[PDB]
């Protein structure tokens, strides 16, 4: 309630630059929907549709968080600060909304400010962004008396009394506007035959359609990406946003308007899931907040069926049934339990022990469908933090064997030279957001490191080896003495132990401490000091000593055997080789082909979307460090990428030999 619709649901995001009004523009219309933060998702009425408010920190916007984000929203509002038009990041906003298929409309904020103009948006969304914006409006008045708005579409205009929201007025458009009203007037209309052939056969004859033929035509347009209506005002002094507002119900599409998703069955088989509130259930959950009135709050958007309060549910990903307590919405100002939610919408279920972001949830007795591949992608990028004094480090741990509750992608550990805190993710860009989400949002005062890479060490050539701890110490003999073989494995399948030991040749009692004492000098390579994997170690002999033999003497024989199988091993290094997604304005198609490859890159192959280009790429995240603000001194900020794990390889005989 009120009474679910399909065709009026609202799903949007408000995209935009850093300060170009996101925020504002959320808040003045949380404002004027209530009339009658924090959440992921906000909901609110509009006319008799429910909006949904997708919230998506990202001060920058080229993460992981934003390819969730974008299969759980439907449309989107991006909002341009008029003084620019289009900065880089909006140029990046765009891209993303282009590749990812997402119908949007442009709010040309800031109007009121001094620089403010439509026409710079609009020439620099043609130019720069392959756009084909529409002017859906027209501003009565410049900076600081801007004062009016003129909707091009149904010959109207506004008014405003005041900046406080609170005096808006219908008037006929003011006569010293009548001609450029009536100039974008029929520049609308020549657009909407173009996706419609009633309006084309009313503007060859000479007739006007009717509005509700180019509202229809527009929004066709719009939702089949082909048109960027654009909108103005200042959220700031409250004008336009009520007509933004009327413009997400004309031209934003409900769960109807764009192709199902798309799921995994167990049994291989890809299959769309159509939005039907009657089918089996299946729901992603896309976001877990700690919450400070009932806890552990996941975040679902539905794409079938229909999700109940108090039924039970069982996540795909992880084998597990677990019981939903209740379900909630969050609006601006209060939270409100409801009975379910169905096909279309999104919410927050309480329950859920051990759903995390990313997870599927499905009926019970519903077929077993997966919406994101099984796979939690490498932790590739280390980290040093220092937090400072015992008010810190103490009250550290609080907040990251606690705080992974939300985001568990990560990782933590401690070097095995320096007895501290390592930090790991999976991307330079990753790392960024982590340290300072903390220190704020747990007011710990303390030291920031610089990061460093993940490379891995293993052998390449079967060894046998001996590993022996025999020594007075602490007043008392000491012995362990332990034989291996070491063994290459197929990259990728870890480790084993096998335990071959004849009748007591070591005692058992120790030969966990051997198994101890291989893993602590696997955390340390012979080359670079960076962690062992993929080997076969068997131990197959050794002695013992009747008094002086102790599971400290084994640990440590156990540590020297394997430390001497890796050197004496023909060792090499792993480096991961990862992918890229490099987009870049056609002009710029050779500078970044070329200084990719001075960072080590075999590029996969480049193919074209837009006004622009995807340069899909391979390239060892080493010489990847600081990528952001080197692209973009290559680009004139207009480029943008996203990076992931993809394997692991031998690097080549020279790249050996740099590191050391
Ligand atoms: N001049 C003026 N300032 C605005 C307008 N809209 C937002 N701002 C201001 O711009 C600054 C950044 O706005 P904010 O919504 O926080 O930007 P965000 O980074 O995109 O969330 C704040 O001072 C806002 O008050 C506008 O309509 N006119
Ligand atoms: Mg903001």
């Amino acid at each position: 309630k009120v009474e679910y619709d399909l065709k009026r649901l609202r799903n949007i995001v408000i995209a935009a630059h850093i300060d170009a009004g996101k925020t504002t523009t959320t808040e003045r219309i949380l404002y004027y929907t209530g009339r009658i933060i924090t959440a992921a998702v906000t909901t609110c009425f509009w006319k008799d549709h429910r909006i949904n408010i997708i919230d998506t920190p990202g001060h920058v916007d080229f993460t992981i968080e934003v390819e969730r984000s974008m299969r759980v929203l439907d449309g989107a509002i991006v909002v341009f600060d008029s003084s620019q038009g289009v900065e880089p990041q909006s140029e990046t906003v765009w891209r993303q909304a282009e590749k990812y298929k997402v119908p949007r409309i442009a709010f040309a904020n800031k109007m009121d400010k001094t620089g403010a103009d439509l026409w710079l948006v609009i020439r620099t969304m043609q130019e720069r962004l392959g756009a084909r914006p529409v002017v859906m409006q027209l501003p009565i008045g410049r900076e600081d008396t801007f004062s009016g708005i003129i909707d091009v579409l149904r010959m109207k205009a506004y008014t405003y009394g005041n900046d406080l929201g609170t005096d808006i007025r219908e008037i006929p458009i003011p006569e010293e506007y009548l001609d450029q009203a009536r100039e974008y007037h029929e520049k609308l209309v020549e657009v909407a035959a173009d996706f419609d052939e009633n309006i084309m056969l009313k503007y060859l004859e000479g007739e006007e359609p009717t509005e509700e033929e180019l509202v229809a035509a527009i929004r066709k347009g719009t939702i089949d990406l082909k048109i960027t209506p654009v909108f103005l005002g200042s959220a700031l002094k409250n004008k336009g946003v009520q007509l933004l507002l009327d413009a997400v119900v004309d031209y934003l599409p409900s769960p109807l308007d764009i192709p199902p998703i798309k799921g995994t069955t167990p049994e291989g088989e890809v299959v769309e899931i159509h939005p039907d509130p009657n089918g089996p259930l299946a729901a992603l959950a896309f976001k877990i907040m700690a919450d400070p009135y009932v806890g552990r709050l996941t975040f679902i958007r539905v794409y079938s069926g229909t999700l109940t309060s108090g039924s039970y549910v069982y996540n795909t990903t992880k084998g597990r049934k677990e019981r939903v307590a209740r379900l909630l919405r969050m609006h601006a100002n209060h939270r409100e339990e409801v009975e379910e939610l169905k096909a279309g919408d999104l919410g927050a279920v309480v329950g859920l022990k051990e759903t995390i972001t990313g997870d599927t949830l499905v009926g019970e007795d519903a077929p077993r469908v997966i919406l994101e591949s099984i796979e939690v992608p490498e932790p590739v990028i280390d980290v040093a933090i220092e937090p400072k004094t015992k008010a810190d480090q103490e009250k550290l741990s609080q907040a990251l064997a606690r705080l992974a509750e939300e985001d568990p992608t990560f990782r933590v550990s401690t070097h095995p030279e320096t007895g501290q805190t390592i930090i790991s993710g999976m991307g330079e860009l990753h790392l960024e957001i982590i340290v300072d989400r903390l220190k704020r949002e747990f007011k710990v005062d303390a030291n920031v490191g610089k990061p460093q890479v993940a490379y891995r060490e293993t052998i390449t050539k079967p060894v046998d080896v001996e590993g022996k701890f025999i020594r007075q110490t602490g007043g008392r003999g000491q012995y362990g003495h332990v034989k291996i073989k070491v063994e290459p494995l197929p990259r990728g399948s870890g480790f084993e132990f096998v335990n071959a030991i004849v009748g007591g040749v070591i005692p058992k009692e120790y030969i966990p401490a051997v198994q101890k004492g291989i893993e602590e000098a696997m955390q340390s390579g012979p080359l670079i000091g960076f962690p062992v994997v993929d080997i076969k170690v068997t131990l197959y002999d050794g002695s013992y000593h009747e008094v002086d033999s102790s599971e400290m003497a084994f640990k440590i024989a156990g540590s020297m055997a394997i430390k001497e199988a890796v050197q004496k091993g023909d060792p090499v290094i792993l480096e991961p080789i990862m992918r890229v997604e490099v987009t870049t304005p056609e002009e710029y198609m050779g500078d970044v082909i070329g200084d990719l490859n001075a960072r080590r890159g075999q590029i996969l192959g480049m193919e074209p979307r837009g006004n622009a280009q995807v340069i899909r790429a391979f390239v060892p995240l080493a010489e990847m460090f600081g990528y952001a603000t080197d692209l973009r001194s290559k680009t004139q900020g207009r480029g943008s990428f996203v990076m992931f794990f993809d394997h692991y390889q031998e690097v080549p005989k020279q790249v050996q030999e740099k590191l050391i």
